[PDB]
């Protein structure tokens, strides 16, 4: 028994963070096969970053001005493409620890992994969530640009997520690896107003049955709900609306413990409504909603990975 | 910017992963050089484990009884010897990726990291601490025993911790990879009491100087107090009493904040006789007791680890 925060593996994604350096900027790039991918304003000095000509800085740049080092080994940059918000540095030498990989662009409410690096080599791994407001509640200091969001699945490793910039708010916003932005943000040191954040409703569902799945029980109450009316409630302390998508995504975790999910969702209407009086569920005092049902299903069954 | 609970790079420790499986029991298996270490109940049957008699069943047992495999590759082994109560299975060949490693067995209120096996394959990884009482609140199904916890310093990988048992209150004990138990544990299914578990007071004023540094300071008032006055309201709450060799280790956090130790134990001081009045610190309501002083600097610094 017992939850946790947890975090995939990170063996598969430490096999491929080297180090970018244009200059004085310094930062992480992602080696895949004879491809580094890192983000574009490496090649930006911190005057130019408050409004910066990217396609200008690039063409003033070669492929000797790219200094790229995998440990202790210098990588010899044999061409450079700007795509979006990531620069594509063509290495002469493809990445031997190349696992197999995919490039997706994940939806709000979903979690991944988070290798944090400095200079090429990692630092730590921990779990995230892209909020509704497309940014992240993550840990990135100075030098951090370049570190990726991941899943594994089976034996792929997807990358989703390339952290680029932290908002003064405290949060974070990046690029998924084709360069995109998540949200309405750009790569420049600018005023960018990051929407109001909500709660992740069907994540905390989830959350509430990994509780019950591993003994805490007292949040269950014996009413049950209409989707509507539970949306009625929800809406009020700013949760997103549950959809019949979520309760579908819910069926899983509904038929494990045998509580209908509109029965979870009385349970939960009642957390809203009249807090939690000093109690805790799963050592927390908040609800959890950076656990999505396949976390949850995933750690409560130990789904494992190669 | 950004705090987040964060473990090690377990890549070092995914290439040491085996499955062990003797007769019906399978767990994983730490393979070191040409040694594997798993704990020593796999020798038993699930009527064993109520009373097992591990030197008569590991007599009856012979080397070719441990099907040992690495991926999809079967190891074999060549002598098994019993060191407490772990297994080590003497294997003909060495692992190729074996780390720098070294055995230590940490004191209470010491973290580290776990990465959570089944079958020999990697779940997932999450920081844990050695709670007072010597349990871990850790994240364990069936067949997750042989999962280790770790360090890692610089290039080091330091393994303190081997999975075996859960107790029905939801918490979990092991060894160290000595064999050797933490706390007054053994292994066998029976009636076995643990200590009230305390709150790690040096770890929680950690926490709080990680908030300062994070922009979180509402919580900082404008007294001081004496280390004595300090520990006789922490006694009150469950807190272990502060000692000159915490003040000493916080001294780092102190200088970076300019906060002096007894000027934010006074800060806690408050907080614990007053709450948090249904504010958050650090996206939490409760105070934290999972990060050491060392793991603070090392995020809020952005450490990195060959
Ligand atoms: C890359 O390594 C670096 C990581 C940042 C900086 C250190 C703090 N935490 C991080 O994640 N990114 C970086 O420097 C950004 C470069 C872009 C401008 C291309 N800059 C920023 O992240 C700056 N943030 C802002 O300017 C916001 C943008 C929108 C709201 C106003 C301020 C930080 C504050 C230096
Ligand atoms: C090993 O893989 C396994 C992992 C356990 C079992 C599954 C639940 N979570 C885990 O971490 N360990 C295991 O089966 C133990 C074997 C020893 C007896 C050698 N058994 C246990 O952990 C059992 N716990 C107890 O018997 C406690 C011991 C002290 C208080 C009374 C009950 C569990 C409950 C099966």
């Amino acid at each position: 028994s017992g939850f946790r925060k947890m975090a995939f593996p990170s063996g598969k994604v430490e096999g491929c963070m080297v180090q970018v350096t244009c200059g004085t900027t310094t930062l992480n790039g992602l080696w895949l096969d004879d491809v580094v991918y890192c983000p574009r304003h490496v090649i930006c000095t911190s005057e130019d970053m408050l409004n910066p000509n990217y396609e200008d800085l690039l063409i003033r740049k070669s492929n000797h001005n790219f200094l790229v080092q995998a440990g202790n080994v210098q990588l010899r940059v044999i061409g450079h493409s700007m795509q979006n918000c990531v620069l594509k540095l063509k290495v002469d030498t493809a990445n031997p620890k190349t696992p197999k990989y995919k490039f997706v662009r994940i939806q709000p409410g979903q979690t991944f992994s988070v290798l944090a690096c400095y200079n090429g080599s990692p630092s730590g791994v921990y779990q995230c969530a892209m909020r509704p407001n497309f940014t992240i509640k993550g840990s990135f200091l100075n030098g951090s640009c370049g570190s990726v969001g991941f899943n594994i699945d089976y034996d792929c490793v997807s990358f989703c997520y390339m952290h680029h910039m932290e908002l003064p708010t405290g949060v974070h916003a990046g690029t998924d690896l084709e360069g995109n932005f998540y949200g309405p943000f750009v790569d420049r040191q600018t005023a960018q107003a990051a929407g109001t954040d909500t709660t992740i409703t069907v994540n905390v569902l989830a959350w509430l049955y990994a509780a019950v799945i591993n003994g805490d029980r007292w949040f269950l109450n014996r009413f049950t709900t209409t989707l509507n009316d539970f949306n009625l409630v929800a809406m009020k302390y700013n949760y997103e609306p549950l959809t019949q998508d979520h309760v579908d995504i819910l069926g899983p975790l509904s038929a494990q413990t045998g509580i209908a999910v509109l029965d979870m969702c009385a349970s939960l209407k009642e957390l809203l409504q009249n807090g939690m009086n000093g109690r805790t569920i799963l050592g927390s005092a908040l609800l959890e909603d950076e656990f999505t049902p396949f976390d949850v299903v995933r750690q409560c069954s130990g789904v494992t990975f190669q």
